[PDB]
């Protein structure tokens, strides 16, 4: 379609992992999700599955991207575009093609687009302690994560032109709705170790056991049967959206550092607001006046990222991501210089 040249060049090598998302951000004028969305939805053929026009998809991507806050350093349209790029990369790998169905691919790419819609640059704990409208609305239980999915479906189905699910069947939409909701809710922080351990115990450990008896067609069909079940497909979806969300430590060094600055700046603004209003300081280490960003990223990678992407790597085979992870980890160590 008639896209401008810089934005067209910015989306040149979108199938590759090494991708300049900030050049696309700069080119699109903080509209990376609509341009990258139209291409990624067309490549997979999502409107052919959903039975929507291109005009419906443009209106859908605009109203959602509009509700992403530009004022937030990290949690904005450019993050979800990078998370959409991470999702599309994992779907394009052979393990995920063989395992997941086309309905899961549509559920994954839609979930990534909406997963932080109307993020206020503030955590769940902030809104619970502050007594926010959403914290009261969702009863201190997945305050942001429930609001993201809910508002997304309010904006989609509430308007006629925005609704991309209008021509679906009753059964197909119900499954896809439950798929997207689950993947959006899976990104909440407190269920990290629940969703990671389930992926190890139900997929990786059984798959490691099944690999002992050669590479026979009888054993390969049992691996095909075991992975493709509805329960295991859900656990892969929960793991894929979680890895796609926090893929920034496994990006190229230039992009990794930029994501680290934005998330840190966002937490410093929260900590300044927590002290000013007199709220309890839930994230004490993330203060601009005391935080070491290199050391904090090392702590962040060790706690959450290292074990998660190790499990995800064994399943999918991601030598580029783990090579970047090692390169970025060694960089943060090198910045001490004392
Ligand atoms: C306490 C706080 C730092 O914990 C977090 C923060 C985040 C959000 N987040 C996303 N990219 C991040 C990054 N590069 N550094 C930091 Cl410090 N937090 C990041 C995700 C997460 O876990 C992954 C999933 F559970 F959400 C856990
Ligand atoms: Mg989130
Ligand atoms: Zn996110």
């Amino acid at each position: 379609d008639d896209v401008p040249p810089r934005i067209a060049r910015a989306m040149e090598n979108e199938e590759y992992w090494d991708f300049d998302i900030f050049e696309l951000e700069a080119a699109t004028h903080n509209r990376p999700l609509i341009y990258l969305g139209l291409k990624m939805f067309a490549r997979f053929g999502i409107c052919e599955f959903l039975h929507c026009s291109e005009s419906t998809l443009r209106s859908w991507l605009q109203i959602i991207e509009a509700n992403y806050h530009s004022s937030n350093p990290y949690h904005n349209s450019t993050h979800s575009a990078d998370v959409l790029h991470a999702t599309a990369y994992f779907l394009s790998k052979e393990r995920i093609k063989e395992t997941l169905d086309p309905i899961d691919e549509v559920a994954a790419l839609i979930a990534a687009t909406i997963h932080d819609v109307d993020h206020p640059g503030r955590t769940n704990s902030f809104l619970c302690n502050a007594g926010s409208e959403l914290a009261i609305l969702y009863n201190d239980t997945a305050v942001l994560e429930s609001h993201h999915a809910a508002l997304a479906f309010q904006l989609t189905t509430g308007d006629d032109k925005c609704n991309i699910f209008k021509n679906m069947e009753r059964n197909d939409y119900r499954t896809l709705r439950q798929g997207i909701i689950d993947m959006v809710l899976a990104t909440e922080m407190t269920k990290h170790f629940e969703h990671v351990n389930k992926f190890v115990n139900s997929i990786n450990k059984p798959l490691a056991t099944l690999e002992e008896n050669g590479e026979t067609d009888k054993n390969q069909e049992v691996i095909n049967t075991m992975l493709r079940t509805p329960e295991n497909r859900t656990l892969i979806k929960r793991m894929l959206i979680k890895c796609a969300d926090v893929s920034n430590p496994c990006r190229p060094l230039q992009y990794c550092i930029e994501w680290a600055a934005r998330i840190s700046e966002e937490y410093f603004s929260q900590t300044d607001e927590e002290k000013q209003q007199g709220l309890p300081v839930v994230m004490p280490v993330f203060d601009r006046n005391t935080c070491s960003i290199p050391k904090s990223q090392i702590s962040f990678i060790d706690y959450f990222i290292t074990d998660m992407f190790d499990a995800w790597d064994a399943f999918v085979d991601l030598p580029d991501l783990m090579q970047h992870l090692d390169n970025n980890f060694k960089y943060w160590k090198g910045l001490d210089e004392m």
